């Protein structure tokens, strides 16, 4: 096959040339399988910040490369698609920040990791899905500014209690928007089937799921429920991951939902990444070095 030609040049060019190859759990199986690790873009970002290798083939979206980027600067890092992106984060912008900081100055900005580098470096902090709502928790005010996501944030008020400003008006992820009605549907065909959903869906989704979870906390549920059956309410491309983790199981899309960027990286564009040794991820100096401020407190709340 073509595509078998393509792997092994990609796997021959891969050890020629140095290169770790991270992968995001939205990417296309035929990615995941070539990859050398598959996870969250935290997760990605602090492996690669464990390898002797210089040099990283990232697959995912622009904020996940440069996540990857300010956590090893020193390290070249190229994405296969440049224009690879995420509309929820950058519908937020350093102007709706400041607005809100000049509004309420006494409650911290928590961004999403989900977020342009750019808004990274006007955050106070820094989280994802999975440690969210204990970072809220942990802060000293009861009131924090959140973004870009406001599902998320709605999320965290209820688990923290704490009142959450969410920014901007309706951020959101188009690949979330789950139908309520799609779990009555599943439970009728699947009664003993454990039902996962994003933190990211909407309230209705959330409440009538038997877990809530990231795509990171996804993935360890098997390991303490031992249904048979889970039904995963996320992008399409964990239920390869997860039937790739656990093969004994089986895993149900709640419905079909495709992140079109995630899906703009191939077989095709990843070799020519690695024929080329481009497109590097390159960021000021400056954004870096003010993006590790909010990431640092993150890591330093969590420990
Ligand atoms: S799945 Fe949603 S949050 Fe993730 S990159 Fe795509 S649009 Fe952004
Ligand atoms: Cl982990
Ligand atoms: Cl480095």
């Amino acid at each position: 096959h073509h595509h078998h030609h393509m792997v092994d040049e990609i796997l021959k060019l891969k050890k020629e040339k140095g290169y770790i190859i991270l992968a995001h759990n939205y990417q296309i199986p035929e990615l995941q399988d070539i990859a050398d690790f598959v996870g969250d873009s935290l997760q990605l970002a602090r492996k690669a910040m464990e390898l002797s290798e210089k040099k990283i083939l990232f697959l995912g979206v622009d904020f996940m490369a440069e996540l990857v980027k300010i956590l090893n600067p020193d390290k070249k890092v190229i994405v296969p698609d440049r224009s690879a992106t995420c509309p929820m984060a950058n519908r937020l912008t350093p102007e709706i920040i400041r607005e809100y900081r000049e509004k309420f100055p006494d409650a911290p900005v928590v961004l999403y990791v989900n977020s342009t580098s750019e808004c990274k470096t006007l955050a106070d902090v820094i989280c994802t899905a999975a440690n969210a709502v204990e970072v809220v928790k942990k802060l000293d005010s009861s009131v924090v500014i959140f973004g870009p996501d406001r599902n998320l944030g709605e999320y965290v008020a209820e688990k923290t209690g704490k009142k959450v400003i969410t920014i901007p008006e309706n951020g959101h992820c188009p690949v979330h928007q789950f139908n309520a009605e799609s779990i009555d549907a599943v439970r009728k065909k699947y009664p003993d089937a454990k039902v996962i959903v994003h933190p990211e869906c909407p309230k209705p989704v959330r409440d009538k799921a038997d877990y809530v979870g990231s795509t990171g906390q996804m993935e360890k549920i098997p390991e303490r429920d031992p249904s048979r059956i889970f039904v995963i309410g996320t992008e399409i491309g964990m239920i390869h991951k997860l039937k790739k983790k656990f093969p004994d199981r089986e895993f149900v899309p709640l419905e079909m939902a495709v992140c079109v960027n995630m899906k703009k990286n191939t077989l095709e564009n990843t070799l020519h990444a690695l024929q080329t040794e481009s497109f590097e991820v390159i960021l000021p100096k400056e954004v870096i070095e003010k993006a590790k401020k909010p990431i640092l407190r993150m890591f330093e709340l969590m420990g």
